[PDB]
């Protein structure tokens, strides 16, 4: 029983994930995704030099 | 018999634990865990500056 509990703890620490750290990373990546979305929406509008030609 | 009782008292005081003190410590640590959980939930929401970019 003692050995099984100790090895279970070891295997948990090796393979299982901490919820808090992954939550942090996921929120960070979502915020970065939104930022890149807005930046791309701006960059698509940036090349508008049609007022050179017409008037 | 006398010596056995005295050494039993000594061994109890050395190795056995007082329930009240450990109960106190456990309640304290639970309260601290909850506080840290709430603080982390707040800190994850703190970086939201998406309203700079879009509108």
């Amino acid at each position: 029983g003692t050995s099984a509990e100790n090895l279970t703890a070891a295997e948990s620490r090796i393979r299982d994930t901490d919820m808090a750290a992954e939550m942090m990373a996921f929120t960070k990546n979502n915020i970065l995704t939104q930022a890149a979305q807005s930046m791309l929406a701006q960059a698509n509008q940036q090349p508008q030099g049609v007022l050179q030609l017409l008037q």
